[PDB]
């Protein structure tokens, strides 16, 4: 299997959210978990849907951003890297 990853607290807290039922998860289930979490809460632009917005919410604190694309992968990847632990 791929290497597993400790998300901290907050970014827990919003896996959780999303419908995860553990503490422990590969990059690729901390990625699918955060898609179906802004899929849930319609973060996303309406009309550009590769335009997340997160102010109000826990996301926008733990990416540190008010708004990002999906597109931004080695960003969303460094944002993600600072709430695992080391
Ligand atoms: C929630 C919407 O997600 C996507 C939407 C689109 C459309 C433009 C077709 C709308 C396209 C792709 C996506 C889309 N790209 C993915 C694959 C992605 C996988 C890896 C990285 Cl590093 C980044 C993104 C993923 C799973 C994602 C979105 C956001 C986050 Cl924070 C995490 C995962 N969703």
């Amino acid at each position: 299997m791929e290497k597993l990853v400790q998300p901290t607290p907050l970014l827990l807290s919003l896996l959780k959210s999303a419908g995860a039922q553990k503490e422990t998860f590969t990059m690729k289930e901390v990625l699918y978990h955060l898609g179906q979490y802004i899929m849930a809460k319609q973060l996303y632009d309406e009309k550009q849907q590769h335009i997340v917005h997160c102010s109000n919410d826990p996301l926008g604190e733990l990416f540190g951003v008010q708004e990002f694309s999906v597109k931004e992968h080695r960003r969303i990847y460094a944002m993600i890297s600072r709430n695992l632990v080391s």
